[PDB]
């Protein structure tokens, strides 16, 4: 029973939005500031140059035209709910890596009961400027450890510069368990990323190394 999966997922991502921005703030000098989801943004910190952590919620219908355009990748028209958190953080120092993270959930409705269909999607990665294999290895280890709490087959399947983990259209188990797997994946983030940024953010660099990495990576 518990609450509906939709309620529990929305609650989880909103709690993690708060837990993540606070964790990232703990190593910077600057704070994040706040359809249309709720987007928290950091800019011109001493550690983080630009970043955003967003939670979005959407209720609606998808046309048959829309669903038509869509079903390559999921196992008149349809009513749905979806929610998700998305983030991208870019450190000032080129020795510290960019990260992206996204966890989301989608379910169809229309005479409810419970279902028609639902899934989760997400994962997390790092995009380095300078590359440190040890940072990639810690990032992977802690996400592996999160996934191994559920089963050791998941990491080899979801894995994959540094990369990270990615899954989508994932509805293969009781959604209560998949909720816990998503929570545990979230909890892999701050211990890996704050560790990595701490150990890189004060490494010396010149303006030219930073400009060249910007050229190489874009933007």
């Amino acid at each position: 029973r518990n609450l509906p999966i939709r309620q529990q997922m929305e609650a989880l991502i909103r709690r993690k939005q708060a837990e993540i921005t606070q964790g990232l703030e703990s190593i910077d000098t600057v704070k994040f500031h706040a359809g249309g989801g709720t987007s928290m943004v950091i800019q011109d910190g001493t550690t983080f140059e630009k970043g955003g952590v967003n939670v979005s919620v959407v209720y609606g219908q998808l046309s048959p035209a829309a669903v038509s355009a869509m079903k390559a990748d999921h196992k008149d028209g349809v009513k749905f709910f979806a929610c998700g958190l998305s983030m991208v953080i870019h450190p000032v120092n080129p020795h510290a890596p960019t990260t992206h993270l996204n966890y989301r959930y989608f379910e169809t409705w229309n005479q409810d009961g419970t279902p028609q269909t639902w899934w989760f999607g997400g994962g997390a990665d790092l995009t380095p400027s300078y590359l440190y294999e040890e940072d990639g290895q810690l990032f992977h280890q802690l996400h592996k450890d999160a996934l191994d709490k559920h089963d050791t087959a998941l990491y080899p399947r979801f894995k994959k510069g540094i990369g990270g983990i990615f899954f989508d259209d994932y509805d293969e188990r009781d959604p209560q368990e998949i909720l816990k797997m998503v929570e545990d994946c979230f909890d892999a983030f701050l211990p890996s990323y704050l560790t990595i940024v701490k150990r890189r953010k004060d490494m010396p660099y010149t303006k030219e190394e930073q400009q060249w990495q910007a050229i190489r990576r874009g933007r």
